[PDB]
């Protein structure tokens, strides 16, 4: 069952084998991945988060951000360690109270601190909206349409080797799957559909790491939400799903009652899908129970590429329709070296005090703002337009804004911008070699904003910048609650800082 609006979140560790092979996890509610939680639009959450982790190996400390919510007014309680709070303390508890105005959609919440949510903090956030104008499209959204894709690893988050490359162990459907090496045919997950009837499926990926090439034997996808924000409809057979995106798409159940293999293919790890790794079962009602056995053509007729999704409103771009016509054109330099990223020469390392605190105590410029040339301050009630140019090693990079999503006005291998009509989200591949993503937004929300690759294993690296919009407004924006003043303190103390 979902939770929410007003519910307890607990965080505790315990062991699961999603792939046969038993380890330790860092889990919301008990289950990978954690429970779904829900409401409708506009609704006050107030998700209580109860710190119950005792093992020191995943970090015993939490924090948990609601991804793609913008929190605005709430920039306290977006969850992001070390920029809007210090982590909660084990045996500790905190309310993270905010409403979603103007916002419907599929989101998630994960852990925010360190490498965590890899091992195991991460579920589905919905946002429904009573007054959908995709309503008439499908029968049927709940939670047995949420579809999750999860890399899950065998080494612990702190404990992969520095200097080693990191891949994953098994790609997971709904919290199962199968391991890519001593493969076990362990349970994999079925979705199950009645013919005739259509579903709104809820695509998340809740990756770490890997990019997944996502696709439904005999089936077809019909496109109507990217990352919160509706989409005309645009029909494929296959999706390339970055870390942290989400689609929402129409199943029309129309092929015959059978089983169907549901494909969901990483960039990295286990290639193809012997023994049923990359892999779950899409299982008609009255069918056989029994594996699929269907196959995969060679080569996709109607792959998504994203400069043909459009919004289903009217949402233009802000500014002006060339490169630079915005109030605070900017360009960033995107690096790796010698294991860490940098952004304008800068790899982010989080610092002591979270900038949220040190603006309300009175720091006022983004130079007296620490990290030292990780914060950028971004100018009130303005279009900003920020290019992303690709080429660091690791990609491709998926780039994430808090409180903020964005028009995206030049995709991945395509050099042409689109001022017109692109789609907008809040997490975008940049691409390979020599392209240029670039993406619009105007500053309508004080406070500090994280900017980072979303690879979890690049933010830990360095792959970060903080927007400090708005300095000035935001204390009187942010009022903070008591609970959240006293996270500092209380951190501090616990790891004698
Ligand atoms: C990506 O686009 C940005 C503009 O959005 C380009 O930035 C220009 O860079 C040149 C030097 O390369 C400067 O002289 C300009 O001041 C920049 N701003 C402009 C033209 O508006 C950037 O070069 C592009 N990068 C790539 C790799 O294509
Ligand atoms: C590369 O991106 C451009 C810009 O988004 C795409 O160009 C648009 O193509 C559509 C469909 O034909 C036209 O209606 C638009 O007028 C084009 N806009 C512009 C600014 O050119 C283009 O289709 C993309 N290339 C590929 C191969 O998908
Ligand atoms: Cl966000
Ligand atoms: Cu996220
Ligand atoms: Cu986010
Ligand atoms: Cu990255
Ligand atoms: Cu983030």
């Amino acid at each position: 069952a979902q939770i929410g609006p007003v519910t307890d979140l607990h965080i505790t560790n315990a062991n699961i084998s999603p792939d046969g092979f038993s380890r330790p996890a860092v889990l919301a509610g008990g289950t990978f991945p954690g429970p779904t939680i829900a409401g409708n639009t506009g609704d006050n959450f107030q998700i209580t988060v109860f710190n119950d982790l005792t093992d020191p190996s995943m970090l015993t400390d939490t924090s948990i951000h609601w991804h793609g919510l913008f929190q605005k007014g709430t920039n306290w309680a977006d969850g992001p360690a070390f920029v809007t709070q210090c982590p909660i303390i084990t045996g500790q508890s905190f309310d993270y109270n905010f409403n979603v105005p103007g916002q419907a959609g599929t989101f998630w919440y994960h852990s925010h601190l360190s490498t965590q949510y890899c091992d195991g903090l991460r579920g589905p956030f919905v946002v429904y909206d009573p007054n959908d104008p995709n309503a008439s499209l499908y029968d049927v959204d709940d939670d047995t349409t949420i579809i999750t894709l999860a890399d899950w690893y065998h080494t612990l988050a702190q404990q992969e080797p520095i200097g080693a490359a990191i891949t994953a162990d098994a790609t997971l459907i709904n919290g199962l799957g199968r391991s890519f090496t001593n493969t076990t045919a362990s349970p994999l997950s079925v979705i199950t559909v009645q013919s005739g009837k259509r579903y709104r499926m809820r695509l998340v990926s809740i990756s770490c790491d890997p990019n997944y090439l996502f696709s439904i034997d005999g089936h077809d996808m019909t496109i109507i939400e990217v990352d919160g924000v509706n989409s005309q409809q645009l029909t494929v057979d296959q999706i390339q799903i970055f870390a942290a995106q989400r689609y929402s798409f129409v199943l029309n159940a129309n092929q015959p009652v059978g089983n169907y293999w549901i494909r969901a293919q990483p960039n990295s790890g286990g290639q193809g899908f012997d023994g049923g790794i990359n892999s779950a079962i899409l299982r008609y009602e009255g069918a056989t129970v029994e594996d699929p056995t269907t196959t995969a053509p060679t080569t996709f007729s109607n792959p998504l590429v994203e400069t043909d999704l459009h919004p289903l409103a009217d949402l233009g771009v802000p500014g002006q329709p060339f490169r630079g016509g915005a109030d605070d054109p900017l360009v960033l330099n995107l690096a790796f070296a010698n294991g860490r990223f940098s952004i304008d020469g800068v790899s982010f390392v989080p610092p002591t005090v979270p900038v949220l605190l040190q603006i309300l105590s009175g720091a006022q410029n983004a130079q007296d703002l620490l990290p030292a040339g990780s914060v950028i301050s971004l100018p009130s009630n303005s279009v900003i337009e920020v290019a992303l140019p690709a080429g660091a090693a690791g990609g491709p990079h998926p780039f994430h804004l808090h409180g903020h999503n964005f028009a995206v006005v030049q995709s991945a291998n395509n050099a042409t911008p689109n001022y017109v009509n692109p789609i907008w989200r809040d997490t975008v591949s940049i691409g390979g070699t020599g392209d240029n993503v670039t993406i619009r937004f105007t500053t309508n929300n004080p406070g500090p904003w994280f900017l980072h690759c979303h690879i979890d294993w690049h933010l830990e690296a360095g792959f970060a910048i903080v927007f400090a919009e708005d300095i000035p407004d935001t204390a009187s924006a942010n009022p903070v609650p008591q609970a959240w003043s006293d996270l500092c303190p209380a951190y501090d103390q616990a790891h004698n800082i």
